[PDB]
Order: C-alpha cells, then structure tokens, then sequence
C-alpha cells in the first residue's frame, strides 16, 4: 500500500510514535516520505548483502530474518517480508526498539541527510490529527 501523507501521519500517531523517544510525528512522515515514499512494498539492496524493507527501510542484518542475510541477528523477532504488508503494526513496533536501542533516528541515513534539522512539522500541515 502507498499511504497518504496525512493517512500515514494518522497511523503512526494511534500506534504512539508521536514523540516517541522525543522524536515528533513530523520527524516520522519524514523519515517515512524519502525512506519508501510512503509505499510498505518497498525493498532495497545494500552491497553487504543485507536488503532494506517497508515504510522505514528496517534492515536485515539486525533487525529481520528474510533467510538470505547471513550474519543475521532478528532482534525484531519478524520474517522481514511482515515489515511490508499494510498494516505498519509490525514496522513501528520494530521501529520502536531501532530508535531506542542507541543512535536515535541517525539509524536513518535518510532521516539524518534530509529530515534532521529542517522544520518537519511540515510533513503534518493539513491533518486532522
């Protein structure tokens, strides 16, 4: 599913990512919007081997067993191909411990080049949140 800039900013507000850690909703969609494009069919491979998935680009070297990224720790406890459906559920619960675990949203390339430092507010303008 390819989910809507206010739709997706709904989602992850009643699945409790607002502020979460002290990142605002906005910091979310963000991170969200140049990550997927707001599409959970996403998937991209990495030169490590390691392949990216759903709307937050959750890795398979740590985070999810997708049975073909070796060093392979599934801290998430998730078969990757889960972080794509349309329900986020899964994404943002994974989500949660990635961005408690140390780094914050700099585990995010995307985050941290394009959305850290910009007024990210932006991305929440328009909805009936």
């Amino acid at each position: 599913k390819v989910f809507g800039r206010c739709e997706l900013a709904a989602a992850m507000k009643r699945h409790g990512l607002d502020n979460y850690r002290g990142y605002s909703l906005g910091n979310w969609v963000c991170a969200a919007k140049f990550e997927s494009n707001f599409n959970t069919q996403a998937t991209n491979r990495n030169t490590d081997g390691s392949t990216d998935y759903g709307i937050l680009q959750i890795n398979s070297r740590w985070w999810c067993n997708d049975g073909r990224t070796p060093g392979s720790r599934n801290l998430c406890n998730i078969p990757c191909s889960a972080l794509l459906s349309s329900d986020i559920t899964a994404s943002v619960n994974c989500a949660k411990k990635i961005v408690s675990d140390g780094n914050g949203m700099n585990a995010w390339v995307a985050w941290r080049n394009r959305c850290k430092g910009t007024d990210v507010q932006a991305w929440i303008r328009g909805c009936r949140l």
